[PDB]
């Protein structure tokens, strides 16, 4: 039900994702999620909906449905806020929108730093992303002081390859180890190597886009669909479960935290009924063989950035 982090905290294995959840639909989505039993919400400043998520969290807290210590709220530091003096400000903005006084986990969204400004993806006269000269080590030192100031209980990373995680772990004077590395993971991108590396170092892995993210704005009609994969449909039918329930249970049995996104009440409910069954070792090994190394989030606009994470094997 919950995984132990290196800071002593317990992180709920199942969480509700909020990327692409419209401002006018997410408040109700989070309210239903909390009613259904979700105790973990994944957020980010760049999703442009934290205020509305915060409205839901505030209502359930006032209603006595849950107490703050029961919830595990996660947010992420965007690329345009990597410089030393901007990290605290970004964290505080997220805290005010969510209407909380601390986050359970704060992640560096991407290892790539962009030029500070109002645009999430700053462009030059040529049209490409403008990089910041900041590095991963300096941004990490700024995240560490957020822990020292009481703004966040744990800090982590997202979309960091193994060498980038290595840099943080080998940093002179390292005070706090990354608690979590949130990466893309599903049957078409199994990440066996990165997952084995992180887990050996005591870093919890959170699998995002577990259903293949069928609502990504860059979707194409010829792209493979996990939910419609006949091979996965067969495993689901063998268990009297839906394909989504199988795709959510899959990472859980690999000791990964999973965060499926949904704004639909019946689906939020369906995605929760994943604790009452088990996939056999055969089902697990079969699902792992479906790997194609297909990424939903490849951050293609930053392929030339000095800290682009996907050039290395893992
Ligand atoms: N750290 C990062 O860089 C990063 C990147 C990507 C995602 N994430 C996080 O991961 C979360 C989940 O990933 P994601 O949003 O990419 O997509 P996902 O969870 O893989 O898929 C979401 C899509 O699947 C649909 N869906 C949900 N449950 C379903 C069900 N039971 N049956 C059929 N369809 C279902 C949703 O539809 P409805 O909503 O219409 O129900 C939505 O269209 C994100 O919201 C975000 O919080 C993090
Ligand atoms: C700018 C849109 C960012 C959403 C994909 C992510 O979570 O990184």
């Amino acid at each position: 039900s919950r995984l132990l982090l290196n800071n002593g905290a317990k992180m709920p294995i199942l969480g509700l994702g909020t990327w692409k959840s419209p401002p006018g639909q997410v408040t109700e989505a989070v309210k239903v999620a909390i009613d259904v039993g979700y105790r973990h919400i994944d957020c980010a400043h760049v999703y442009q909906n934290e205020n509305e998520v915060g409205v839901a969290i505030q209502e359930k807290l006032r209603e006595q449905v849950v107490k703050r210590e029961e919830l595990f709220i996660v947010s992420k530091l965007w690329c345009t806020y990597h410089e030393k003096g901007l990290v605290k400000g970004a964290c505080q903005k997220t805290l005010s929108d969510l209407k909380l006084d601390y986050l359970d986990l704060y992640l560096i969204h991407w290892p790539t730093g962009f030029k500070p400004g109002k645009e999430f993806f700053p462009l030059d006269e040529s049209g490409n992303v403008v990089p910041s000269d900041t590095n991963i080590l300096d941004t990490w030192a700024a995240m560490e002081e957020l822990v020292d100031e009481g703004l966040v209980k744990a800090i982590g990373i997202s979309n960091f390859n193994h060498l980038q995680v290595e840099m943080i772990l080998n940093k002179p004077g390292l005070k706090y180890k990354p608690a979590v590395n949130q990466i893309e993971c599903h049957p078409y991108l199994t990440q066996e190597k990165l997952i084995q590396y992180c887990q050996s170092k005591g870093i919890v892995v959170t699998a995002y886009s577990p259903l293949g993210s069928p609502d990504r704005p860059w979707a194409k009609p010829e792209d493979p669909s996990l939910l419609e994969d006949p091979r996965i449909k067969a495993i689901a039918a063998k268990h009297n479960k839906t394909t989504a329930q199988v795709l959510i249970r899959f990472p859980m049995q690999r000791n990964l935290v999973v965060i499926p996104k949904s704004v639909t009440p019946e689906r939020i409910a369906e995605n929760f009924k994943v604790f009452d069954f088990e996939l056999s070792s055969q089902d697990m090994t079969t699902l792992l063989s479906y790997n194609r190394n297909w990424r939903v989030c490849a951050l293609l606009s930053c392929t030339s950035h000095k800290d682009y994470p996907f050039h290395e094997e893992f």
